[PDB]
């Protein structure tokens, strides 16, 4: 709760970095063939937004590790030459710079 306002600002800042909405909603097997076979713990901005309001983040560290989980997934699923992989590598770095 002393962190909620801060995590909301973090969330907003990070989505501003994904203007296409790539990271907005969970990825499904129909959009991304074999995804649930390859990716064990999915995560997305919309899920993170809910966790914040449900008071599920107990520390900035848990928050950050969701964001990182989300980017590691994308880098793991999508091949290095895609716009998906690249965006994930950029916003991961740029996002951790902002939160650290």
């Amino acid at each position: 709760t002393p962190i909620q306002q801060l995590l909301e600002h973090f969330l907003r800042q990070l989505q501003r970095k994904d203007p296409h909405g790539f990271f907005a909603f969970p990825v499904t097997d129909a959009i991304a063939p074999g995804y649930s076979m390859i990716i064990k713990h999915p995560m997305d901005f919309g899920t993170m937004k809910d966790k914040i309001v449900a008071n599920e983040y107990k520390s900035v560290t848990e928050f950050k590790a969701d964001f990182k989980l989300m980017c590691d997934n994308a880098m793991t699923y999508n091949r290095p030459d895609t716009v998906y992989y690249k965006l994930a590598k950029k916003i991961l770095h740029a996002g951790f710079k902002m939160m650290s």
